């Protein structure tokens, strides 16, 4: 069901390598709904090419807009399995430090703080 369960390690690496070749200024991000989430909708896709100059605060806003959330819906985002240290961090730096060995940057969202 999850991205890693649907694609082999080889397939994931080769896709990241393709993204470096054809979309060099983008960060390859996998964004998935927490498996127990009951309030927030699922996204229309899983793999996102994020401009590498945005910060985490902006990425949160982007994802909230893609989910068409209103102001009273809570949204929490994990990166590489843990909470964000700061929303101010540039995504190019987050990628360097938090990328998976397959080359994707993995994120999970939920409406509660306890995924
Ligand atoms: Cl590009």
């Amino acid at each position: 069901k999850t991205f890693k369960q649907r694609r082999t390690f080889e397939q994931r690496v080769e896709d990241v390598r393709l993204i470096r070749e054809q979309h060099p200024t983008k960060i390859p991000v996998i964004i998935e709904r927490y498996k127990g989430e009951k309030q927030l909708p699922v996204l229309d896709k899983t793999k996102f090419l994020v401009p590498d100059h945005v910060n985490m605060s902006e990425l949160i806003k982007i994802i909230r807009r893609r989910l068409q959330l209103n102001a009273n819906q809570a949204f929490f985002l994990l990166v590489n399995g843990h909470s964000m240290v700061s929303v101010s961090t540039p995504i190019s730096e987050v990628y360097e430090s938090e990328k998976d060995e397959d080359g994707f940057l993995y994120m999970v969202y939920a409406s509660q703080e306890t995924f």
